[PDB]
């Protein structure tokens, strides 16, 4: 897991933009791939902690580069980019910055009703026109087999708790890895373009007009599964209601909600498996026992 000083972080950036003058450069965030820089006021640079997250950061850029302008709300814009390096395929990348502010929960709660509803319709207006887009053109790196990513975490998680589990404890999770494989309303769907990380800290809000203004941060967006969208938004205490999302599936039109309501059910038993994979590739010993602790209790 890599880090980055101001300086290292300036001169990675002269290197391929010597014209480019830095004034003002300070952290705007951080998260489990990349470290977000904020310079100039104007421009977010990413940069890579590791090759998966640099892989994500070369998906991301390119993905924004072929949507641009074909969405009902702003979504960064890029600007600069850096290069392969051993390891990496990215290295850095430079986004024009969104003004706003995220559309937290609490925020959302506190708006005026027809505030809220007008959210609501504006999300599902958003994911409406990011799921219609042609999807053609994209390569396979950029669709997601669902099942064979399954298949692959049965593997993982097999080699991880045979150190772990007794066979008894070992057979609850066998079954419920073989009950998913079997059950196709996970992978008959019909497949397009989707944010795959959808929640309310990647949806800037605009105090001052009152209306949602940004949508960010597709580091992981990909062909996969639409549902996957409303799912992402609908843990009740963490992120929006479970009532609320209900309002942007209406307003989006959607034919089968108990199957979104099913599929969230599933990936929320399979957050605990996630931890244990993710925990271990990153080396996070916390998410790891965490994610341990929740499947000896089933």
């Amino acid at each position: 897991m890599r880090t980055y000083t101001f300086d290292q972080v300036e001169k990675a950036i002269e290197q391929l933009y010597p014209d480019f003058t830095i004034n003002t450069i300070e952290i705007s965030g951080e998260g489990n791939d990349c470290i977000a820089y904020e310079i100039n006021r104007d421009f977010i640079f990413k940069f890579p902690k590791h090759s998966r997250g640099s892989t994500n950061l070369f998906n991301e850029v390119n993905i924004l580069k072929r949507i641009h302008n074909k969405l009902p709300l702003p979504i960064p814009e890029v600007v600069f980019t850096g290069m392969p390096s051993e390891t990496y395929q990215m290295s850095f990348a430079g986004f024009t910055k969104i003004k706003g502010v995220p559309l937290t929960p609490l925020l959302l709660n506190n708006l005026p009703k027809q505030s809220q509803n007008q959210a609501a319709k504006d999300l599902a207006r958003f994911l409406s026109e990011l799921h219609s887009i042609n999807i053609s053109g994209f390569k396979s790196n950029l669709v997601l087999d669902f099942r064979e990513k399954i298949n692959e975490d049965n593997k993982k998680i097999k080699k991880l708790l045979s150190r772990e589990l007794k066979g008894p404890q070992m057979k609850a999770v066998d079954d419920f890895y073989r009950d998913i494989l079997e059950n196709e309303i996970y992978f008959k769907y019909y497949p397009c373009l989707i944010h795959n990380d959808f929640s309310s800290d990647h949806i800037l809000f605009d105090t001052e007009k009152n209306t949602i203004c940004g949508i960010i941060d597709f580091g992981d967006a990909a062909i996969s599964d639409p549902d996957n969208d409303f799912i992402s938004l609908m843990e009740d205490d963490e992120e929006y209601g479970m009532e609320f999302v209900s309002k942007i599936l209406n307003h989006y039109k959607h034919k089968d909600i108990p199957t979104v309501l099913e599929k969230y059910r599933m990936k929320e038993k399979y957050w605990s498996f996630e931890k244990i994979i993710y925990g271990k590739e990153y080396g996070y010993m916390d998410w790891y026992e965490e994610g341990l602790n929740e499947i000896r209790s089933a």
